[PDB]
RNA sequence: UCUCUAAACG
């Protein structure tokens, strides 16, 4: 197989305030054509880019969240819904609680990156910047 | 609560 990819398919959002990106319910799962029914489960997490030491440049801007496909990005290991500090699970009826084995292991690095984006648009939370709901007033 | 990485003004 190829090795684990690592990095989120998507963009990824910007904080402005201080509290997580802590979801109603389990729902907030994103959108994606190249995706089947059963990939729809996944988790939201932080990235500080605050430096443990070595092989990273402080830079003293605010946080970003990336989300990742189950069994995939840097938690591959974790199964659903696991108890581990700064991760937000979340899923559809509609998914399969399996890891997802290409998604997980192919090459994002090939094109552009996916827009993170909801169901029917719906706007994500108010605290952070994505890519959507741009232009005034 | 909680440290994680490629510059932000939904």
């Amino acid at each position: 197989g190829l090795p684990n990819n690592t990095a989120s398919w998507f963009t990824a959002l910007t904080q402005h305030g201080k509290e997580d990106l802590k979801f109603p319910r389990g729902q907030g799962v994103p959108i994606n054509t190249n995706s089947s029914p059963d990939d729809q489960i996944g988790y939201y997490r932080r990235a500080t880019r605050r430096i443990r030491g070595g092989d990273g440049k402080m830079k003293d801007l605010s946080p970003r969240w990336y989300f990742y496909y189950l069994g995939t990005g840097p938690e591959a290991g974790l199964p659903y819904g696991a108890n581990k500090d700064g991760i937000i699970w979340v899923a559809t009826e509609g998914a399969l609680n399996t890891p997802k084995d290409h998604i997980g292991t192919r090459n994002p690095a090939n094109n552009a990156a996916i827009v993170l984006q909801l169901p029917q648009g719906t706007t994500l939370p108010k605290g952070f910047y994505a890519e959507g709901s741009r232009g005034g007033s």
